Parts: structure tokens; C-alpha cells; sequence
């Protein structure tokens, strides 16, 4: 069902799920929950959500052309976290930690 490319991405996204970086990679587990967070502007500045779920459900269900379609998605939950927030909040050093794993781990995806 998966491509060279895409067995790895997964491995990534097991990577970036796994114990190991829980510390920092716990607020990108499930959605922003905008409400129970009393972030009321949310939505209106984050025009499309993404989270590790949403990631792991589209892998599940065959749903990424390519592994380029899964760094766009796996960079935008990032860029998210870094458009909503200032520059030092404590979510933005945990996606920063986080997104050097996921940078990392990508370069190595085989040809
Ligand atoms: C638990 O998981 C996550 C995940 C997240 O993204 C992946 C975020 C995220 O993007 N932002 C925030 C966040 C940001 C700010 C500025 C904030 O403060 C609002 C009121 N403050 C007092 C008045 C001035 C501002 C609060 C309470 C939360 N929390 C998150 C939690």
C-alpha cells in the first residue's frame, strides 16, 4: 500500500508520537481545542487546523499523494502554532523542539 517514501514518512510520524519527545511534542497530539482553551479568536486567524491526529488518520486511510503532501501538512501544524502565538510562548519552543526531529528525520527520507 505504501511507497518507499512514504513507509518512511510514517516512521516519522511514529517517531514523533513516541515517548521519547512527549515533553514537547504533546500539545500537537490532538486538535487545538480553541474553546476549552478560551482562544476564541482561533479560528478566525487559523483558517486550516492540523494536529499529528489529523496526520496519522490521513496516513491511515491512503489519503497523501506523496511524502511532499505529508511535510506540507506536518509543516503547516508548526506554522500554525507559530502564526497564532508570540514569539515566546512556551507552545512555540515545544513545536520549535519538535520540528527539528521532524526536519531532521525528513532529510534522510531515501531517494
Ligand atoms: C494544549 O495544546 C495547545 C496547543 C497549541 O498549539 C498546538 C496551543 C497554541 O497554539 N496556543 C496556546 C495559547 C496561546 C495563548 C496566547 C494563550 O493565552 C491566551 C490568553 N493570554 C492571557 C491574556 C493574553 C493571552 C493561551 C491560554 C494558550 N495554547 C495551545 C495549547
Amino acid at each position: 500500500k505504501l511507497s518507499e517514501q512514504l513507509k518512511h514518512c510514517n516512521g516519522i510520524l511514529k517517531e514523533l508520537l513516541s515517548k521519547k519527545h512527549a515533553a514537547y511534542a504533546w500539545p500537537f497530539y490532538k486538535p487545538v481545542d480553541a474553546s476549552a482553551l478560551g482562544l476564541h479568536d482561533y479560528h478566525d486567524i487559523i483558517k486550516h487546523p492540523m494536529d499529528l491526529s489529523t496526520v496519522k488518520r490521513k496516513m491511515e486511510n491512503r489519503d497523501y499523494r506523496d511524502a511532499q503532501e505529508f511535510a506540507a501538512d506536518v509543516r503547516l501544524m508548526f506554522s500554525n502554532c507559530y502564526k497564532y502565538n508570540p514569539p515566546d510562548h512556551d507552545v512555540v519552543a515545544m513545536a520549535r523542539k519538535l520540528q527539528d526531529v521532524f526536519e531532521f528525520r525528513y532529510a534522510k527520507m531515501p531517494d
